[PDB]
């Protein structure tokens, strides 16, 4: 409807796939070459389904900060015959707060879904499903089962991936440029 949704749509149409593990269907953001991200609670194994295609996982790394605290991002390298558009120049360099964010989801259950979530707080520490987690962003939208891995954008920046909610607020893990050098 406006430039928020325009940027979000442009990321969803070229840089997302549907990832299926034994723990469910997730929006998965492709970042560059054959490298993508997914919430660590997807429990990626040796094989993953990508748009319902059996795909070997060449490498998977659950990120933690230098306090050895969970960040809830897994970086995956996929044995895929095609590269993602490189979107690393849209990733923030530092932890920050944001205005006017959009959360975008694409699954069998929620196709072409775009949610205007509004102001995004650098929340920091969250006990996420019992796991101490750092670099959490918070937005005041009642997000639901099926939105995990959803992409959080502002006009011009890809800032996080949706990892949970408490029924009133939603939470995303930060994406930082330094993760993908």
């Amino acid at each position: 409807m406006g430039p928020g949704f325009d940027f979000a749509q442009a990321i969803m149409k070229k840089n997302t796939v549907i990832a299926r593990t034994e723990k469910g269907e997730f929006t998965m953001l492709g970042v560059y070459d054959r490298v993508a991200v997914i919430p660590t609670h997807a429990s990626v194994g040796e094989i993953i389904y990508i748009n319902d295609v059996e795909t070997r996982v060449l490498d998977a790394c659950a990120l933690r900060d230098l306090t050895d605290t969970n960040l809830e991002i897994t970086i995956v390298k996929l044995d895929r015959n095609q590269k993602f558009r490189d979107i690393r120049h849209f990733l923030p360099r530092c932890e920050d707060d944001y205005n006017d964010a959009v959360l975008s989801v694409h699954t069998s259950k929620f196709p072409n879904m775009y949610i205007p979530v509004g102001q995004v707080t650098n929340y920091g520490f969250l006990n996420l499903g019992g796991t101490p987690t750092h670099r959490i962003l918070m937005y005041n939208f009642p997000t639901r089962a099926g939105q995990c891995g959803g992409v959080v954008t502002t006009t011009g920046k890809v800032i996080g991936i949706h990892v949970g909610g408490n029924g009133a607020q939603g939470f995303a893990a930060m994406l930082l440029h330094s993760y993908f050098t």
